C-alpha cells in the first residue's frame, strides 16, 4: 500500500420505516452495513498514523454538517427564513468504507495515543460504528478506552491546539427538562464517580508535564456555546453550567453533583458561522441518558513562568469529535 486519500462511504443501520432523521439522511446517503465484515491483522506489519493530518475526519466533519442542513432546519438562519416542525433526533451508528481500490489500516495497541508508530495494524473495509454526537467540552456517546486513560494531542507544547482526554470508564449524565420556565434543564452526574474519575485524569496528564502542580478551571472568555456545556437532546439543543466539574475541587462532596441547564433558541452555528433561531422545545419531559467517555480541554498560554498549569474545557471545533473516534483509522492505496 501507499498513504493515499479517496473519497470514502459510508454504512448504516438504519430503518426505511422509521422518521428519526439520522436514519432518513443515512438511508439515502449510505448502503447497508457489510453484512460479514473481517479484520485481518497484518503479520508484523508496523505502520505509523496520525490524527491530526487524516482526511476522513475532515470528510465525516463534512457529513454531518450536510446531513443537519438537510435535517435540523432553523425557523431563521442569519449566515433567510423556513419552515422548522419539531422532528424526532437520536444518533445512529455510521461506519466509513473506502470504495474500489483502497483499504482502511486500523490500530489495535490499546497503549495508541494517536500520532506515531503502531505495530498491532490490521485491515478492514469499513470503520465501526461511529456515533456522530455533536457536543462541546465533554465527548457524548463515543468509545472507550481499552486501557490506560490516554491523552491525545498534536503537539503538548503547543497550547493553541485542543487536548483530547479519551477515558477508560464511562462517566455519565442524566438531563431532564421536566414539564409544568418552559426552559429549565438539569443534568444529573454521580459525584463521586466522575471525581473519582477526573481525580485520575489529572494524576496520568501531570505525567506528561513533568509533575507540574496541575489544576482545572472554568472557561475563561467565550460564547456559551464554548462556555458552557452544549450538545443536542431529542432536537433541543441544552446548555448546561459545568463550573461544578472544573471548580468545585474535591481533589463532604460524594453525592449526585447537579448542574443547571437552559434550552437555547438562538444557536451561533457549530457549522458555518452565523447564528439561527428555532421555537421553544416541545412539551413533555425531555430526558438524555447520555455517556462521557472523554473531555476537550485547552491549556493556559503563559503559565510558564510557573509551577502549575491551568485547564479549561474545549469547544468550537467539531472535527476533534470525529477525530476522537476516528485515531485508529488510516486510508491506504493498495499497489
Ligand atoms: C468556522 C468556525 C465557526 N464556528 C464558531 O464560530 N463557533 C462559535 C459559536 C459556537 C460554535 C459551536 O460549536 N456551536 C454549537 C452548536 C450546537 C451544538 Cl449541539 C454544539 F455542541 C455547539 C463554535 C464553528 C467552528 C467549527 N468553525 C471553525
Ligand atoms: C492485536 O489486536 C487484535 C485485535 O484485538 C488481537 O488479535 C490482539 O489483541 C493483538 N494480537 C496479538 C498477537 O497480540
Ligand atoms: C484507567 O486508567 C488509569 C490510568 O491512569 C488506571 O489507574 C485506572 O485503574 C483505569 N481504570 C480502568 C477501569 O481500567
Ligand atoms: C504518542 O506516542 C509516541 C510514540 O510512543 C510519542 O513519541 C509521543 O510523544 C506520544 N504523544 C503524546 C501526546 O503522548
Ligand atoms: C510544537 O510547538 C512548539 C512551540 O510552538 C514548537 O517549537 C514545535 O516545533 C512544535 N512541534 C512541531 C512538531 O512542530
Ligand atoms: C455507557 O457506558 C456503559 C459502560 O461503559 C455501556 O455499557 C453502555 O452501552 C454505554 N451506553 C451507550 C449509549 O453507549
Ligand atoms: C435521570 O433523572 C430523572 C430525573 O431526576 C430520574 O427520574 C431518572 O431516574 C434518572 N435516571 C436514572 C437512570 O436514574
Ligand atoms: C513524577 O513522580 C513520580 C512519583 O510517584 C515518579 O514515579 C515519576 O517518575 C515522576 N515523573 C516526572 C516527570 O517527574
Ligand atoms: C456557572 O455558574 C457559576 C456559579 O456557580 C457562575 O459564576 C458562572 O458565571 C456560570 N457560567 C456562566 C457561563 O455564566
Ligand atoms: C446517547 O445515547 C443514549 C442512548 O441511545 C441516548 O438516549 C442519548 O440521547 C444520547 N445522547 C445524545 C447527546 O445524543
Ligand atoms: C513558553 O511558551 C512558548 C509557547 O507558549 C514555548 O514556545 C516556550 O518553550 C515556553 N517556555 C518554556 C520555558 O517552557
Ligand atoms: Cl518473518
Amino acid at each position: 500500500w501507499k498513504d493515499a486519500d479517496t473519497t470514502l462511504f459510508c454504512a448504516s443501520d438504519a430503518k426505511a420505516y422509521e422518521t428519526e432523521v439520522h436514519n432518513v439522511w443515512a438511508t439515502h446517503a449510505c448502503v447497508p452495513t457489510d453484512p460479514n465484515p473481517q479484520e485481518i491483522h497484518l503479520e508484523n506489519v508496523t505502520e505509523n498514523f496520525n490524527m491530526w493530518k487524516n482526511n476522513m475526519v475532515e470528510q465525516m466533519h463534512e457529513d454531518i454538517i450536510s446531513l443537519w442542513d438537510q435535517s435540523l432546519q432553523p425557523c431563521v438562519k442569519l449566515t433567510i427564513k423556513q419552515a422548522c416542525p419539531k422532528i424526532s433526533f437520536d444518533p445512529i451508528p455510521i461506519h466509513y468504507c473506502t470504495p474500489a481500490g483502497y483499504v482502511i489500516l486500523k490500530c489495535n495497541d490499546k497503549n495508541f495515543n494517536g500520532t506515531g508508530p503502531c505495530k498491532n495494524v490490521s485491515s478492514v473495509q469499513c470503520t465501526h460504528g461511529i456515533k456522530p454526537v455533536v457536543s462541546t467540552q465533554l465527548l457524548l456517546n463515543g468509545s472507550l478506552a481499552e486501557e490506560e486513560i490516554i491523552i491525545r494531542s498534536e503537539n503538548l507544547t503547543n497550547n493553541a491546539k485542543t487536548i483530547i482526554v479519551h477515558l477508560n470508564k464511562s462517566v455519565e449524565i442524566n438531563c431532564t427538562r421536566p414539564s409544568n420556565d418552559i426552559r429549565k434543564a438539569y443534568c444529573e452526574i454521580n459525584g463521586t464517580k466522575w471525581n473519582k474519575v477526573l481525580k485520575q485524569v489529572t494524576e496520568k496528564l501531570k505525567e506528561h508535564f513533568n509533575n507540574k502542580t496541575i489544576i482545572f478551571q472554568p472557561p475563561s472568555g467565550g460564547d456559551l456555546e464554548i462556555t458552557m456545556h452544549t450538545f443536542n437532546c431529542r432536537g433541543e439543543f441544552f446548555y448546561c453550567n459545568t463550573t461544578q466539574l472544573f471548580n468545585n475541587t474535591c481533589i463532604g462532596c460524594n453525592g449526585t453533583i447537579t448542574l443547571p441547564c437552559k434550552i437555547k433558541q438562538i444557536i451561533n452555528m457549530w457549522q458555518g458561522t452565523g447564528q439561527a433561531m428555532y421555537a421553544p422545545p416541545i412539551d413533555g419531559k425531555i430526558n438524555c441518558v447520555s455517556n462521557i467517555t472523554g473531555i476537550l480541554l485547552t491549556r493556559d498560554g503563559g503559565a510558564n513562568n510557573t509551577s502549575n498549569e491551568t485547564f479549561r474545557p474545549g469547544g468550537g471545533d467539531m472535527r476533534d469529535n470525529w477525530r476522537s473516534e476516528l485515531y485508529k483509522y488510516k486510508v491506504v492505496q493498495i499497489e
